[PDB]
């Protein structure tokens, strides 16, 4: 079955494009807005509305497959592609991509996914968000053309068993790290709460005591508010590199502080994401490795998670091959085509790496819903609740699609 | 085409259920919740997780139609049904509704909508939430059965033109009445921002001076933040009956105060929702009517919107026939089956009432999306960005489905 028509429509994503460089440089705020000038190219303000381009593929049987082109919050940075402005992309996609979609067969997914993932227009690979969104629509197209769910298509093309089982979900709080923790306990969240620990003075503390107290409050809040002791979630907190900054980038000292955090967790397993940011891929790998070695040496139970500098399928391979850390964030939109997500989760699973199928608050209901199918197939150990910073909406989108899908499969 | 199988799966909706008058009474606060004793039946806490029940209808052609059972935040009051918990409704659904669904013809939508809207089980009508959800899935089923969009099915069956054109959207800030305003300006929202002006002391002011100052703040923010004068949104603020409280239900005084806000809006049109709560339908209609009369007499351009006591199709008919206000909130889940939304909006449109197709923060991505199709067909004057209180997620849901659907229709 073929695609009869391809449509591209501008839209709003579930968060904001932020100029990471200007913010790190110390941009001030006025309400929700950041002040000063942006320094990153394409930005009209330090903070701007997040945008997406919805792809709809009307098939010969009349079904309408969907996918959303979307980029991370910090669109333009850390090895991630540029400022994804949608209006500009509509004419471009209508002109160069539409004729490559209309009349295309979608009985299978992968050959199509590979094609768009490698395509250059005037020498330039397609923007990674376009690859993300097209690939979602193509997966959905294969599903709709054959009476399968997206999950089944992946299972079939990658020859996976497709045993219907929940994926642990992870909630991110943004700066609302107290109120959102309550929300997450009320809704049974498996993993929590990110906490956006992204400033040294005000969030980590110059000697780490602020984070220490935060973990204690968090575990106390969980134990106290839970309906029963059967609720025993995992703690996952992203420190956006700040721990290296207070320990002279010495991985032994970083490890030491990290281990010291376990006590405050009160039996809840603990994960610390992005402990350091050495500023380039090779050094990031090596520092994470050295931190992991010392945690082991200490007999620590605390685990660490890579994110920055770990972007593409190949990066994920590299961090994994090096034994650098216990888990890596597969930040979905930065991989491009979603077949890359499947490939990356399987590689991790084969080689011992815990795969966290993450993403961004700045993607959509469609991209998240598509990611749910990818996860139910590939079996990562953790999935980000997304998109949005409200949390409730994200949980609604990911959790309910997961459970609907498991039921359909059990049929 | 018939439905082959009906599945019902538990999920989370995008907000919380709250025992109202457990709270307004004196329920304590600790972080995100309320301490102590709920007054409302079924409730294990004064606030707990909002819930839904996803209805999935697998048809003979293998398509899967979807719809979500959901209820407002304070299920329980203003003329609303009980506590919509999944563990209760899933058995009820399997016991009493599945037998009427499996094998059912879905070639049309309206018979089925009407049939379930009237159905009695042991003498009782079905819960509005159940009727809302089934009806969404039944409309989706008719669509998927015949290669139509849900919006087209409504157009076909009520004989409407379905001109592909946008509907003005309204965002709601929840208590975050400052910060969410910046979000909305940055996303160009048509109407804003609700403001949850729901307490005399802290939000409206004993003499309405706080709301007065807020309106000026809001208009200034808009005029300051916007990128050009082309952005001229409508201001829409819900004061949840507080204006009636500080004026002792004196309607001429209410009107006078409401007219004095125009000055503060600086030329942005102003809507005040729920100015009073007379605690009963017939008094509510009378009070709103006298407020409207006095506004007109003063020559004011401020309009008022009904909400509380205007629940069902028939309520809407009654508020409309009395000429009681300029706009009514058709609070979607309370009408039961969504064909009633259609009839309500058309009724308003035919009898000089502005139809505001509302809903709640506590519904779902699926209910909202389905509400988009109802609106493109019926043409209310305004539609709520929902669900959730994060705003971004809701806009993403409602605005992107709207634009995607318009693009399909133009095909
Ligand atoms: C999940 C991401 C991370 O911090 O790793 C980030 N908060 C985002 O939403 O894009
Ligand atoms: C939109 C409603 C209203 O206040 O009219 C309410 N905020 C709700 O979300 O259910
Ligand atoms: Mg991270
Ligand atoms: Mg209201």
């Amino acid at each position: 079955m073929k695609i009869k028509q391809a449509l591209f429509t501008a839209g709003y994503s579930s968060f904001y494009f932020d100029d990471q460089q200007a913010i790190k440089n110390g941009a001030g705020h006025d309400g929700f807005i950041y002040t000063g000038d942006p320094v990153t190219p394409g930005f009209t303000s330090v903070r701007q509305a997040g945008e997406c381009v919805s792809v709809q593929l009307i098939l010969e049987n009349g079904a309408v497959a969907v996918g959303d082109c979307a980029a991370v919050q910090y669109s333009g940075a850390g090895g991630r592609d540029p400022l994804f402005l949608a209006e500009h992309f509509i004419p471009f996609l209508n002109d160069h991509i539409k004729p490559l979609l209309e009349g295309r067969d979608v009985d299978a997914f992968l050959p199509n996914a590979r094609f768009f993932d490698k395509l250059r227009i005037d020498g330039n690979l397609l923007h990674t968000a376009v690859r993300y969104g097209l690939s979602q629509a193509l997966l959905d197209a294969t599903a709709l053309a054959s009476g399968r769910l997206k999950t089944e298509v992946v299972c079939d093309e990658w020859q996976l068993p497709c045993v219907p089982e929940a994926i642990p979900l992870f909630g991110q709080s943004g700066d609302d790290r107290y109120i959102a923790v309550d929300k997450m306990i009320l809704k049974g969240v498996d993993v929590l709460p990110h906490a956006l620990i992204n400033n040294v003075e005000e969030k980590l503390g110059f000697k780490g005591e602020k984070l220490r107290e935060y973990v204690r409050w968090l575990s106390d809040r969980i134990l106290s508010l839970r309906s029963s002791p059967r609720y025993h979630p995992t703690l996952h907190i992203d420190v956006y590199g700040t721990i290296g900054l207070i320990f002279d980038m010495d991985p032994v000292r970083c490890a030491e502080y990290i281990a010291s955090l376990e006590k405050e967790a009160q039996g809840l397993p603990l994960y610390i994401e992005g402990p350091v940011d050495a500023g380039n891929k090779p050094d990031q790998i090596r520092m994470l490795t050295a931190i992991t070695k010392e945690l082991t040496r200490l007999g620590s139970g605390v685990k660490i998670v890579a994110d920055e500098w770990c972007n593409t399928y190949q990066d994920i391979v590299d961090f994994t091959d090096a034994g650098s850390c216990h888990m890596v964030q597969i930040k979905t939109p930065d991989l491009g085509g979603i077949h890359n997500i499947v490939d990356a989760v399987l590689y991790c699973n084969k080689h011992g790496m815990e795969a966290y199928q993450g993403g961004t608050c700045n993607e959509t209901e469609i991209s998240a819903r598509t990611c749910v199918h990818v996860a139910l197939a590939a079996r990562p150990m953790r999935m980000l609740i997304k998109p949005g910073m409200g949390f409730d909406e994200g949980l609604n989108i990911v959790f309910n699609e997961m459970n609907r899908t498991i039921a359909l499969l059990q049929t």
